[PDB]
């Protein structure tokens, strides 16, 4: 009965909790329990068990010591409608009940904000759900199962963590972490490995283009050609710098075909106009045709070649769809296409220069705060 059902979170909290400011917080599945069946998901509501003999002992020395005990747990299955909210909070209960002492528990019901590995839910816990107390990042602990461990990490542990969502959740709000061994057995550490593309990277600061000696714009009509993958902030970039200075902007997504592009750039250029050509242009191909038109109007001819890597790119994306209900997905299925296709622009295509387009941060400081955190497991 103490559920609180909010948007895209569910939060239980036992009686006996009460706020600290220091906390003890764990993943539920693969960290608690585990399946008594030996399956990945229960295959009833009552398929699970304690994962371990000596948790509940632990955690009642945790409580004893003054640490909140918390779960904070993924359950995307309820927001894809695989599995019903009153089946969890019930199964929930009876977990709770078994361990013998008050957690607080907060529930990852879809993708986005609140889905390890991004902190939605520590915020909440911290913002709103622990009477306003400050807790202690350093003194608090976290303990997860998704924590990115290689094969063989362990005798019978032959396969790699199914993710690392669990680490990479503490790494982002700086939270000590421990997997369930390490932490309840007492295991050595075990290795393990994170994303390639780290966010705390990400720079706000920097130039905007390459080389700084060189200039954005030029004052005579010209044509610039953008080279990236989806999603990179090409057309946000474009609009922002080219298009408010005075360039025609064309673009695929909304023409829908190459023919209706390249005339757009003819006639822009009679016109006495600067035309920038925004799309993705993997390749010699696509690109020559625009350069074509350039030599046409005696015009110089400019690549813009955005830096952004293939897990920049979708990193941008998974960003875009957590903050803006309008954004389209950006499909991985698109990205890989692109990669199969794209070979870099070089000068001996006919370019008076090629700019290199570093990838930045784009702002108010939650979003960037939000940016730079991990975001997929
Ligand atoms: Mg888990």
């Amino acid at each position: 009965l103490g559920w609180e059902s909010l948007k895209k979170l569910l939060v239980f909290t036992a009686s006996g909790v009460k706020p600290q400011g220091k906390v003890a917080a764990f993943a539920l599945d693969g960290t608690l329990i585990t399946t008594r069946s030996g399956k990945v998901f229960p295959t009833s509501p009552s398929d699970w068990r304690i994962l371990y003999p000596e948790i509940p002992k632990k955690l009642q020395e945790l409580a004893a010591e003054g640490y909140k005990l918390v779960i904070f747990t993924n359950q995307m299955g309820i927001g894809r409608g695989k599995l019903p909210a009153e089946v969890f909070k019930g199964k929930v209960e009876a977990v709770l009940e078994k361990l013998g002492v008050p957690f607080q528990v907060l529930v990852a019901t879809h993708a986005g904000l609140n889905r390890k590995p991004v902190s939605g839910m520590w915020d909440h816990l911290q913002e709103q759900a622990n009477e306003g107390i400050p807790i202690s990042v350093e003194d608090s602990v976290f303990v997860g199962d998704a924590a990115g461990r290689l094969a063989n990490w362990a005798p019978g542990r032959k396969k790699k963590d199914f993710s690392c969502a669990d680490r990479l959740f503490a790494l982002n709000v700086g939270l000590p972490f421990a997997t369930p061994e390490e932490f309840f057995l007492k295991w050595p550490a075990a290795r393990f490995e994170l994303p390639a593309f780290d966010p705390r990277t990400i720079s706000s600061a920097g130039p905007l283009y390459l080389p700084e000696s060189s200039s954005l714009l030029s004052p005579n009509p010209e044509v610039v050609v953008a080279v990236g993958f989806p999603g990179a902030g090409k057309s946000t970039f474009i609009q922002e710098h080219l298009v408010s200075a005075g360039y025609v902007h064309v673009n695929r997504d909304t023409l829908g075909s190459w023919q209706r592009c390249v005339s757009s750039c003819q006639a822009a250029l009679r016109q006495g106009k600067r035309v920038v050509i925004d799309n993705t242009n993997p390749d010699v191909p696509s690109r020559a045709r625009y350069i074509q038109c350039a030599k046409d109007a005696g015009v110089p001819c400019r690549c813009f070649n955005f830096c952004a890597t293939i897990e920049q790119a979708r990193h941008n994306n998974r960003f875009r769809e957590m903050t803006d209900p309008s954004h389209a997905p950006v499909s991985d299925m698109v990205m890989f296409s692109y990669r199969k296709q794209f070979e870099p622009p070089t000068l001996a295509e006919g370019f008076l220069e090629i700019l290199e387009i570093p990838f930045r941060l784009q702002l108010d400081p939650a979003l960037q705060r939000l940016y730079r955190q991990f975001s997929e497991g």
